[PDB]
């Protein structure tokens, strides 16, 4: 039982409620501005629950954010409640540098079928949040409220890329294998509890705005203008940046400052 009314209020959406491309675009823009990307719970060693009541409690009622499964499960339920035809996908993250040739299928996105065309939707990528749905058409450069994006087709996957700094940079790679909640729950368990997850060893946060994007990785704050960099020197500063600048909830401030020391994010 999904509370569509509460969700649209959480994201500040007052437009028409229907299963149109105009609506999908307004939701895709509004969601990552209103609901931050963050791993506060995993960083603090608390569990991430993916069931729908737990998601609404945390994010909608509780005003918090989340990482990809939390964002995209939520978006999926809302789109389904609005009457969109929607399925889960999974992706391997290519953004940044990995110690793996092939990285794990650690990211979730969505496919949306609109008048017999396939779009992808993804309001939960931490590296760089997409702010518009994208047509699944290889090669085609697609305008969004922020950067241009494109999907390229390789041997047996699609790669989503964004135009950043004059380069096409790959966010992740995916195929069309369908994913269900049970599949995400396995990956979620790994990412929120394995000592090998970077979601446990550091803070990762992001939020979109009209003119800019905010990104925090550990002690590095970046503001990307439609690019200011601050290095955060202390746990108190990190917490103030999270809570003040980024609108992120820290549910246990002393456990937070204590974790920041253990991980030496700031040291």
């Amino acid at each position: 039982p999904f509370d569509l009314d509460a969700y649209l209020a959480r994201i500040g959406y007052t437009g028409p409620r229907n299963a149109s491309l105009d609506t999908l675009k307004a939701l895709h823009f509004a969601h990552p501005q209103a609901i931050p990307f963050e791993n506060i719970d995993p960083f603090l060693g608390r569990p991430v629950r993916l069931d729908l009541a737990a998601l609404q409690d945390k994010i909608v009622l509780g005003g918090r954010g989340g990482y990809c499964f939390e964002h995209n499960l939520l978006f999926m339920h809302a789109l389904k409640a609005l009457g969109f035809e929607v399925g889960g996908l999974a992706a391997r993250v290519l953004w940044g540098q990995s110690e793996d040739a092939i990285t794990a299928r650690s990211h979730m996105l969505l496919r949306v079928e609109l008048d017999g065309r396939t779009y992808i939707a993804d309001v939960g990528f931490g590296g760089l949040t997409l702010t518009a749905p994208l047509l699944l058409e290889p090669g085609r450069e697609q305008k969004t409220p922020h950067e241009p994006f494109r999907i390229v087709e390789a041997d047996d996957h699609f790669r989503l890329q964004a135009a950043i700094g004059g380069d096409w940079r790959s966010l992740y790679r995916f195929d069309l294998q369908p994913q269900y909640e049970v599949d995400y729950s396995v990956t979620n368990y790994f990412l929120s509890t394995s000592p090998t997850s970077h979601f446990l060893s550091s803070v990762i946060a992001a939020r979109a705005a009209p003119d800019r994007r905010y990104a925090l990785r550990g002690n590095r704050l970046s503001i990307h203008h439609l690019t200011e960099q601050t290095e955060i020197a202390t746990a108190a500063d990190l917490a103030d940046t999270l809570q003040g600048l980024l609108g992120i909830i820290i549910p246990d401030r002393t456990a937070f400052e204590a974790k920041v020391r253990e991980t030496k994010i700031v040291e």
